[PDB]
């Protein structure tokens, strides 16, 4: 839309220099928009696009510019209260609305507007941060954290603890990614824009960012920054060229097989009872 | 109990036909009986026999059908609102109930209903699950989770963000177990149905399922499934053939000892007042 | 302050005989004032003085004795009930004063009365508990959590899942202290007394405790309890005298330079609009 991305872009470049105060209304009438947009899965940070992943960065602007135009208010939790300017997504929700939108929301989870959550996915206790996109069928297991702008495929097992990176501190160039039928494992963290391509199985305890050798045993071949297609992957380390130590690594074991989706499986029953 | 038993049984076989509207009030009332009976520990999942645990399937089932049976309710948070089937535990509790039931409940710890808490034990903020067991003296610790049916011991340490496998997704045989007495260090995770044995210490950062390699540095023997009652385990590598890379396993460097038991005590003066 | 400690001290020598009903009115009066300034940042646990870390341990008895000498209480959370004898920090808080303090906090974030919170700082969805303190301009992202009476620097990042040791339970001699500047990766655990010098990068899954082997590859010197100013410290293992296993360490694999830097910034523009 370039009537948006307009606006947004030419903002951008004044950052530190708008204040809630200063702002004038078109550049706040702009930026409510396209995170409305964002909400609703109208349009996503990033996509693919002739298998390739592509960031839209003028999308990550807005995001950015949301938290310089808008100003904190108090809200009431019961026992305590908060001080934030992201409004919560589901805080004008009735049953009606719930139950078109087809998924399910485990207390105390917590979603901020501006992130799109997809029919038929399962939110346990977790937190899904402004502009991520989670699409269908995926499960976000206790205490996991989809980071902001990140891309969660459909059917996808986010284990519990685990954290998928965002944009926003530390800044990141592009957000993280993990295609369709993935299979995140418990306290695993995916970082700095690496890509977990579609029916990988992360076991517990991975730790993936641009600096981690993910290595293949069989081809020998180190790859950086992204999990190839079907890969089972666990921790390890590699020796230093003096036998001295060893430093943690990501080790592609095998590719999945029945043993692995034995222990992997998505349970239908408690997806939404159509 | 029989009459319970049956009923159960006989739905569990038309699981995937069963929704909140086919299904006939016998099974409704029943797998809701069963559940009040797991809240109040009269029935656990999982429980040791002759040394041995052993996992009543059939109760496993009613967690399972309970997804089945029960439809979406809105839950009005305060700043947010939630829409999922299975209520909250302490809903209900007043404090003459929280006085009689003497256990500490912090928030914004959350339990659900099918869950046993016994008296003495202190919930920081965290996360226990349907159908789980939580014996007397436990603490769970910040942003822990005690995953569905799974069985904690007496007097147990489960450290901030530790994780204790559940078994409705991915779908699992048989529960996790804790044995009394056992200290679970932080962010470790312990699934798949593996048993940490009575008096244990299992370190930080420790990460075991049922491939997960226990290897006894001393005889010289691996473990899988369990850990031997009164073992320390920490985190080490196991190396290729070809000293090439090595690959993650948990280390039991020896058996608890003052100096040990000097680090992970319980801490009385936190537990109810007599 | 003498008329304050000199009560304190008393008192803990009798601990286990204290409870909320044989208290004394001025036990009480005097453990509540100290706790009150706890809160304010007027006192703190433990502070730097001629370039060493001190720790006054007897604010550390006024805090064990705060639950010897507090009854629990129900705290009406919306969809659940808690009951615990620790106040919540901003339960009286209204906008006004969140407007003076000068800090976020996102929901659900919760901190205890008696931990201090400065100006400038984020907390995202996450855990203070009582006596910590929490210096300027730093960020407790998502799931994190500063442990009881631990002490973090200005401008520090605790990233996601990152736990910091309290001295509660198990009890502890001493705090654990994250010096100014420093960037706690990912689901990373520090504990036990130990120091993080000023301007260190502890990387993702880091654990580190008393036990914990620092090992500096360049000079072969191995650290036990802090990490030495300016550090970038990573997971890796030191192999077994004959070469069968390996066991975790951490290893700093260098000095924070302009790529690391890249990597690990904090965002301004989160931060209070000024
Ligand atoms: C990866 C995993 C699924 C095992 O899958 P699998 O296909 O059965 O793998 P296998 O048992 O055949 O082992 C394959 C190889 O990798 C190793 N391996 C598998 N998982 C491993 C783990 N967690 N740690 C270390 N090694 C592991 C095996 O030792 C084996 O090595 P080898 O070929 O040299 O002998 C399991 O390790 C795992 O991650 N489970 C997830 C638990 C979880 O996160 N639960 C969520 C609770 S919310
Ligand atoms: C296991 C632990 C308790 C140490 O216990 P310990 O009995 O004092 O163990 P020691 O220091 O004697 O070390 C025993 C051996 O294991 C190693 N070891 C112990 N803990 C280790 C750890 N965390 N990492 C690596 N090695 C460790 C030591 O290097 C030593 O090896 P060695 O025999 O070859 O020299 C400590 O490591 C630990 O896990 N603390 C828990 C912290 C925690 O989770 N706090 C909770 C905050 S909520
Ligand atoms: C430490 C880190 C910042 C990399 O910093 P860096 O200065 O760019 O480090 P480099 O990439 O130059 O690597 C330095 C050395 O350490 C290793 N290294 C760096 N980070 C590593 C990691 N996470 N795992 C393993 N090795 C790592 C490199 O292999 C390299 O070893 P070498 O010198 O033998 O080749 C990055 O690893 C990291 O921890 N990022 C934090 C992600 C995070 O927690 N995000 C928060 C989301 S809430
Ligand atoms: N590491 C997190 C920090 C988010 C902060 C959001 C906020 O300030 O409200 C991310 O990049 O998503
Ligand atoms: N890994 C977790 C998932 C629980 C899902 C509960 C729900 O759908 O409400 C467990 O097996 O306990
Ligand atoms: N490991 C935690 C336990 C805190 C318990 C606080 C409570 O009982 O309320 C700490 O030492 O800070």
């Amino acid at each position: 839309m370039q009537q948006l991305q307009n606006v947004i872009e030419s903002a951008f470049e004044r950052r530190a220099d708008i204040t809630p105060a200063n702002v004038d209304t078109v550049t706040r009438e702009a930026v409510n928009q396209v995170i409305g947009l964002l909400d609703s899965g109208a349009l996503r940070v990033a996509e693919k696009i002739d298998g390739q992943w592509v960031t839209h960065q003028w999308l990550k602007k807005a995001v950015l510019l949301s938290f310089r135009i808008n100003d904190n208010k108090v809200m009431d939790g019961a026992e305590t209260r908060y001080y934030d300017k992201v409004p919560m997504k589901f805080a004008d929700y009735d049953e009606a609305r719930f139950q078109k939108e087809g998924f399910r929301v485990v207390p105390p989870a917590t979603v901020r507007q501006g992130a799109f959550i997809a029919r038929n996915t399962v939110l346990m206790p977790s937190y899904v941060n402004i502009g991520a996109y989670v699409d269908e069928g995926t499960m976000v297991d206790t205490w996991a954290t989809v980071g902001s702008c990140a891309q969660i495929g459909k059917n996808v097992h986010l284990s519990g603890g685990v954290g998928i990176g965002g944009v926003l501190e530390p800044l990141q160039a592009n957000p993280t990614i993990i295609e369709d039928n993935c299979f995140i494992g418990a306290r695993s963290e995916v970082v700095e824009g690496v890509i977990v391509e579609e029916g990988s199985v992360i076991s517990m305890g991975v730790y993936l960012g641009q600096s981690t050798r993910i290595y293949d045993r069989e081809t020998g071949e180190i790859h950086y920054g992204r999990v190839p297609a079907g890969s089972v992957v666990v921790s390890g380390n590699l020796p230093s060229k003096d036998g001295s130590y060893s430093l943690y690594c990501a080790v592609i074991v095998k590719k999945v097989d029945a043993k692995t989706r034995g222990k992997v499986g998505i349970n239908e029953l408690l997806r939404t009872i159509d």
